[PDB]
């Protein structure tokens, strides 16, 4: 384990770009980290966005979030070739970054209080 609840991280999931997240405890498993069915470590994250969502992410797809300007360094990990940025997606990413920049100014306990999602079971 390298991340704990309330840590700010970037996650690279599915078809999405590196995205600002907060590590959190899964509402059902009550753990923020686990070993998956392939034997690899995963972390439970919340995506910062206008659309609240969560996911289990392979440790190789998680990075410490030091600030929004780190995005360039993450693209460097992979003429220069750049993927274009789709409009709706860029708008949600900018919202997520604005929240992550606000969260970076808080303590870990403050972030946990401000951002941990409330989960409501389908009735
Ligand atoms: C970056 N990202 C990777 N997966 C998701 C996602 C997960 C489950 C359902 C839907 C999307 C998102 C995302 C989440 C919220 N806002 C923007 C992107």
């Amino acid at each position: 384990v390298k991340f704990q609840v309330g840590d700010l991280v970037w996650s690279k999931v599915g078809t999405y770009p590196w995205w600002p997240c907060m590590v959190s405890s899964d509402p059902q498993l009550e753990v923020h980290t686990k070993i998956n069915t392939r034997g690899a470590r995963e972390y439970h994250v919340q995506f910062f966005s206008n659309q609240p969502e969560r996911a289990w992410v392979h440790e190789k797809r998680v990075r410490e979030y030091k600030g929004h300007k780190q995005y360039e360094e993450l693209l460097a990990e992979a003429q220069k070739i750049r993927k274009p940025r789709p409009q709706r997606e860029r708008a949600q990413w900018d919202i997520g970054i604005a929240h992550a920049e606000k969260a970076l100014k808080m303590t870990r306990e403050e972030r946990i209080e401000q951002y941990t999602f409330i989960y409501i079971d389908k009735q």
